[PDB]
């Protein structure tokens, strides 16, 4: 619960705006695609902002007509709403204010492979025109599972036509500032929110103060060389943090410090030069791009992205930056929406998976001020881990269980995991994981009597982890414990079957009712967690039907959890009797009576 600022329309107004794109954002994707459509209406002789809908009270859009020729885009991510598009929703759902007049286009960030597709965007346009507002373009619907950007560039590009038609209107966005003569403990480092609050930790720990945890254990959890799984131990003492099994933990990790010298250098400038780079806009809340004063290299290591693809955005902007005509040609077709252009940047960028320094090597001509390159990298999201212990055991330790990430990409280098390998370079002593925890609702029943099914191969066996400490833990408090199943996978049982011991502990003390496992490649066929599932359909259909147990899901979201739905499909479909889909709508509804729960993850 934040302080709001003032009435936007009222902004807008003393500086001139009549376009506000409001962003929806979870790990910045909706927000960077606001600050793109914001800059956008420049180049169109209008000027725009972008801005958090939590900071700001909407019901003012019945205010905005009160501008001219005003206009309000909505770019929303589905996580319904994430969590800075709360109010709105809630807002949404409760107002009956009357929008007439108010004219808006909403372009919705989601991934088909989710059971509710886009479901917040395709809410927001269609609430805005229950309550008297007139859409201007088709709502749009963005893809993670193709491409969004691609989804991104080809709406836009129909999406400013129709505008500044529309409207009859003809066809460094923050600005640097060089540091001579700045205080050394005024200077971020790294911290995240408030100066120094990395040195001196003070709770309550959150996102814009996480707390910088002891990694109190690394191991290997397999035997192999091709892959390296583990499992760290992050101590959370003294911090007041409270957690369940299901919750996430995030962390803030570092950029590899080589991939940072190497950029400046071929670049060919310092990275320790302070600085800072001041909104244009300075009545905007956004005042800075990351944390200001501070140094390239901080930046380019701790609030930078220097391993992702690059956006199409980006590279036309650093187009002009290259000498050799060929280059810069290149770099400006890759914003292209069809055609050879729209080919090289899937291909060459994406599919290769080029980062910034890849791109800079192949291309060389193009020699960018790093500055303007700073303002156009997008932030350093911090990564989710589904914590790996019970706090009714472990109330002051956060477990993780994680698959490090090194790969061969067609762009001719091996690319490394920003989180992966940083918290791998982690061990017990100096070593701290800058972390804060986000509750969830993947929940081990209310009911102890209540009968559990986890379905949970590779890496999505951790927050499991969690759920068996707990299951037997109830026991040994003499409480009374209905069946408690896993159904997890790997390849071979003696290379990466992770914690065998402590499961097969569990087994013996009678905390896991059944451990069925499934070893992918010690035979001819592939055998897979959901082999098990229609293996043990008749018996899983007693809980389902009679027992009112819950069922978890968790690990690779792209294809296991739904071939794992798919035969629940059957299961039911069988000892219904029903025809799939009348099992699908049974399945469904027990996803929203809370009975079966998904932790997926691409
Ligand atoms: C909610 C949620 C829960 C999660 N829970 C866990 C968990 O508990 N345990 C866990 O291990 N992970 C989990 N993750 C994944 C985790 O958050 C990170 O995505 C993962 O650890 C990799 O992060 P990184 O920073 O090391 O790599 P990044 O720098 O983020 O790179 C990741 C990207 O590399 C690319 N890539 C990966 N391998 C290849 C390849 N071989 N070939 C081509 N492309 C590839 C893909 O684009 C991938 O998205 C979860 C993620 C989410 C969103
Ligand atoms: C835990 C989690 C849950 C998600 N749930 C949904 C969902 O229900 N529907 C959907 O369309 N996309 C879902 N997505 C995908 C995001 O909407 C998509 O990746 C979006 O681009 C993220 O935008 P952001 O960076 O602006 O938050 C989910 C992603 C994560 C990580
Ligand atoms: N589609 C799928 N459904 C269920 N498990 C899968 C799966 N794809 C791969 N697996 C298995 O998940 C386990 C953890 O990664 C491995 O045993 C892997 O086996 P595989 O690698 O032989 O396909």
């Amino acid at each position: 619960p934040p302080v709001k600022e003032s009435s936007f329309v009222e902004k807008m107004k003393k500086t001139g705006r009549n376009i506000i794109v409001f962003y929806g954002s979870q790990t910045g994707t909706a927000e960077e695609f606001a600050n793109r459509l914001s800059k956008d209406a420049h180049r169109y002789g209008m000027r725009g902002m972008s801005a958090d809908p939590e900071e700001y009270d909407l019901a003012d859009l019945s205010s905005l007509p009160e501008i001219d020729k005003s206009l309000v885009v909505f770019c929303m991510a589905t996580y319904d709403p994430t969590d800075n598009a709360q109010d709105f929703y809630d807002w949404l759902q409760e107002t009956d204010v009357d929008l007439t007049g108010v004219k808006f286009a909403v372009f919705g960030l989601g991934n088909k492979t989710y059971e509710h597709f886009n479901a917040m965007g395709k809410y927001v346009d269609q609430r805005l025109e229950q309550l008297g507002a007139q859409r201007i373009f088709e709502l749009g619907l963005g893809d993670d599972d193709g491409n969004l950007e691609e989804d991104f560039i080809t709406w836009r590009e129909q999406f400013w036509p129709a505008v500044c038609e529309f409207f009859g209107v003809e066809a460094r966005q923050y600005e640097l500032v060089v540091h001579e003569d700045m205080d050394v403990a005024k200077v971020y480092t790294g911290e995240m929110g408030r100066l120094k609050s990395y040195e001196n930790q003070k709770p309550p720990f959150d996102a814009k103060n996480p707390f910088l945890a002891a990694v109190t254990a690394n191991r290997k959890l397999n035997q192999g060389t091709e892959r390296h799984l583990m499992h760290l131990e992050l101590d959370i003492s003294d911090s007041k943090i409270r957690y369940e099994s299901g919750d996430h933990v995030a962390v803030y990790p570092a950029n590899d410090s080589a991939l940072v010298n190497q950029i400046g250098e071929i670049l060919g400038a310092d990275l320790d030069v302070i600085m800072s780079l001041n909104n244009l806009d300075e009545e905007s809340n956004k005042k800075h791009p990351f944390p200001c004063p501070t140094t390239y290299r901080t930046a380019l290591t701790y609030y930078l992205d220097i391993t992702n693809p690059p956006r199409t955005n980006v590279l036309y902007e650093l187009a002009q930056y290259a000498s050799e005509p060929s280059e810069q040609e290149h770099l400006h077709k890759m914003a292209s929406s069809s055609g050879e252009g729209k080919e090289l940047y899937l291909s060459w960028v994406v599919e290769a998976r080029r980062h910034i320094l890849a791109i800079l090597q192949d291309y060389p001509s193009l020699r960018p001020p790093i500055d303007h390159l700073c303002e156009l990298l997008p932030r350093l999201q911090a990564r989710y881990y589904s914590i790996a212990s019970s706090s009714k055991v472990h109330p002051n330790s956060v477990h993780i269980c994680a698959v490090a990430v090194e790969y061969e990409a067609k762009s001719g280098r091996v690319n490394k995991g920003v989180a992966t390998s940083w918290l791998r370079a982690k061990e017990p002593a100096r070593a701290l994981v800058p972390m804060f925890v986000r509750k969830s609702q993947f929940r081990l029943p209310f009911k102890s009597t209540t009968p559990v099914i986890m379905v949970g191969p590779g890496t999505g066996i951790a927050p499991f982890m969690g759920f068996i400490q707990e299951r037997a833990w109830l026991r040994e408090q003499g409480k009374e414990v209905g069946e408690t199943l896993l159904y997890y996978g790997c390849r071979r049982s003696d290379e990466d079957y992770l914690y065998r011991e402590e499961l097969a502990r569990f087994h013996k003390d009678g905390a896991l009712t059944q451990l069925n496992v499934a070893f992918s490649r010690e035979q001819a066929h592939k055998v897979y967690v959901q082999h098990l599932l229609k293996r043990d359909r008749e018996h899983l259909w007693k809980l389902i039907h009679e027992g009112g147990a819950h069922i978890y899901v968790c690990g690779d979201a792209r294809n296991m959890a739904k071939d794992v739905q798919n035969t629940f499909y059957d299961i039911v479909a069988e000892f219904g009797p029903m025809e799939h889909t009348q099992a699908v709508d049974y399945v469904k509804k027990l996803m929203t009576k809370g009975r079966y729960s998904l932790d997926v993850w691409s």
